[PDB]
C-alpha cells in the first residue's frame, strides 16, 4: 500500500528528498541522480542536497526502509532483481483492483498507449443518465508527462468545448506522476458536478452558468439527452476458436487432424488478425469521427492490410456474409443468418469490449467473422495440403510454417507472427 509514486512497485531503499516525497532508489537514481537533480513530484530542486549524502551514503530513509522490509519482504525480494508501458500496465492493474465509481477505461485493442474511458454522468447533476467516452492517449515519458485525455462525445460544460478538450489543471500544470489515471477520472467527476466558470474554455457557457443557471442545467440536460443516450479492456485471456477452427478444417480436410500445439498457433492467428483489422477499423473511425464501428470500418481496415488476391476474396467474403444476412430470416442465429462457421455474436462482443469505439453495427461482426472464416480455410487448406506432402494425416506446427513459407501473399499476412 505504501507505493512508489512513480513506478508504482514496492519502495526498495525509499529516498525521501527535502521536500518529503518519497521514491525508491531505483526511480531516484534514474530520474534525479542520473539526470533531472530535482523531484519529480514538486521540481524543488535537490541538487546540493543529493551530492551531500551521496558521498556519505545517507540517501535511504532507513526508518522507512527497514519497516517496509520487516512488514512486506516478499514484494521486496521479488522487486530486488519499458517505463512508461510497465507503469501503464501497473494502472491497468490499479484499475481492477479499486475500480473508480461510475468510470471505466482499458486499452484499445492491444495498444496500451491508446484507451477508452467511459464517464457515468454523475448523480444529481445535469449529465445524469449520460454515458461519456473519452479517448486517453499515454505519452512515451508517462508518468512523468501528463496523458491525453479528451472527451469523444459532446456535452455541454464550461471547461469542456467541440474539440472535447478537458481544462482541468492536474491535467497540465499541476499534473504529477503520482496522479492516476483512475485519479484522472474522478477529478473529471466533480469537474461535471461542479464546473469552473472563472477560469472558462468556453466563456458562453461560462456566463450562462453564471448569470442563469437554470437555462445551464436545461441546456446541459438537452445535450446529455441528444449526444449522451469504456471497460476492462481486451483482457489477458487468450481467446480460442477451437470449435470453429474444426468445423473449418473438416469442410477443407475431412480426413485431416490438426494437433493441439497447432491449434494454440491458429488461435494465434486469428487473433492476430482480429486486432488489426479491428485496431485499423478503430483508427478509421475515430479519423472521422464516427461512434459506430460498421461494414464499412472493416472492409476498408481488410482492403489496406491485407495482400493481394487475399484481400479481394476476404472482400468478397466478408459482402457476401453482410448481403446474406441483411436477407436472411430474423428467427435464426446470426452466424446461420451470414452463412457462417465463426460465431457473429460472439465477434461483436469481443469487437464491443476491445474498446475500439463508443458503438459496433451488426454488420460489423458479419464482415470480420466471415473474413477471419475465410483466413482459417485457406490456412487449413494449405496446411493440410503440406501435412498430405510429408506422408501425415494430422496437422502439426511444422505444417502450419510451411504453408505460411510457401505462400507468398500469407507470408507477409502472418510471416511476422512466431511459430515454434
Ligand atoms: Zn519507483
Ligand atoms: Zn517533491
Amino acid at each position: 500500500e505504501c507505493q512508489c509514486g512513480i513506478c508504482m512497485e514496492i519502495l526498495v531503499e525509499p529516498v525521501t528528498l527535502p521536500c518529503n516525497h518519497t521514491l525508491c532508489k531505483p526511480c531516484f537514481q534514474s530520474t534525479v541522480e542520473k539526470a533531472s537533480l530535482c523531484c519529480p513530484f514538486c521540481r524543488r530542486r535537490v541538487s546540493s542536497w543529493t551530492r551531500y549524502h551521496t558521498r556519505r551514503n545517507s540517501l535511504v530513509n532507513v526508518e522507512l526502509w527497514t519497516i517496509i522490509q520487516k512488514h512486506y519482504p516478499r514484494e521486496c525480494k521479488l522487486r530486488a532483481s519499458g517505463s512508461a508501458l510497465k507503469r501503464i500496465n501497473k494502472e491497468l492493474s490499479d484499475l481492477a483492483r479499486d475500480p473508480p465509481a461510475q468510470c471505466s477505461a482499458g486499452p484499445v485493442g492491444d495498444d496500451m498507449f491508446h484507451w477508452q474511458a467511459t464517464i457515468m454522468g454523475p448523480n444529481d447533476s445535469p449529465y445524469q443518465g449520460g454515458v461519456f467516452f473519452l479517448t486517453i492517449h499515454f505519452p512515451t515519458d508517462y508518468p512523468f508527462k501528463p496523458p491525453k485525455v479528451a472527451f469523444t462525445t459532446r456535452i455541454y460544460h464550461p471547461n469542456i468545448n467541440s474539440n472535447g478538450s478537458i481544462k482541468l489543471d492536474i491535467l497540465r500544470s499541476q499534473w504529477s506522476p503520482a496522479l492516476t489515471i483512475s485519479k484522472v477520472l474522478l477529478s473529471i467527476c466533480s469537474l461535471l458536478c461542479d464546473p469552473n466558470p472563472d477560469d472558462p474554455l468556453v466563456p458562453e457557457i461560462a456566463r450562462i452558468y453564471k448569470t442563469d443557471r437554470d437555462k445551464y442545467n436545461r441546456i446541459s440536460r438537452e445535450w446529455t439527452q441528444k449526444y449522451a443516450m469504456g471497460g476492462s479492456g481486451s483482457g489477458s485471456r487468450k481467446e480460442s476458436y477451437s470449435i470453429y477452427v474444426y468445423k473449418v478444417l473438416k469442410q477443407v480436410h475431412p480426413d485431416t487432424g490438426i494437433s493441439s500445439k497447432a491449434m494454440g498457433i491458429m488461435n494465434s492467428f486469428v487473433n492476430d488478425i482480429f486486432e488489426r483489422i479491428a485496431g485499423e477499423a478503430s483508427r478509421l473511425a475515430h479519423y472521422n469521427k464516427r461512434s459506430t464501428i460498421t461494414s464499412r470500418e472493416i472492409q476498408t481496415a481488410v482492403r489496406l492490410l491485407l495482400p493481394g488476391e487475399l484481400a479481394k476474396h476476404a472482400v468478397s467474403e466478408g459482402t457476401k456474409a453482410v448481403t446474406k444476412y441483411t436477407s436472411s430470416a430474423k428467427a435464426k442465429t446470426r452466424s446461420s443468418r451470414a452463412g457462417l462457421q465463426f460465431p457473429v455474436g460472439r465477434v461483436h462482443r469481443l469487437l464491443r469490449k476491445g474498446n475500439y469505439s463508443e458503438r459496433v453495427g451488426a454488420g460489423a461482426p458479419v464482415y470480420l467473422a466471415a473474413v477471419l472464416e475465410y483466413l482459417t480455410a485457406e490456412i487449413l487448406e494449405l496446411a493440410g495440403n503440406a501435412a498430405r506432402d510429408n506422408k501425415k494425416t494430422r496437422i502439426i506446427p511444422r505444417h502450419l510454417q510451411l504453408a505460411i513459407r510457401n505462400d507468398e501473399e500469407l507470408n507477409k499476412l502472418l510471416g511476422r507472427v512466431t511459430i515454434a
